[PDB]
DNA sequence: GGGAAATTCCTC
DNA sequence: GAGGAATTTCCC
């Protein structure tokens, strides 16, 4: 694992930064 | 227990 | 090289 491959997914504390149309 | 949103990895 | 699809987390 050479490469820092992250997983998909949205971080943990990540909220919303605006309105989501 | 279900739904909505943001981020990241892979294909052509 | 640029764009699209898949997976994870939080709140009620």
């Amino acid at each position: 694992v050479p490469t820092p491959k992250r997983p998909r997914g949205r971080p943990k504390g990540s909220k919303n930064k605006g309105a989501a149309k």
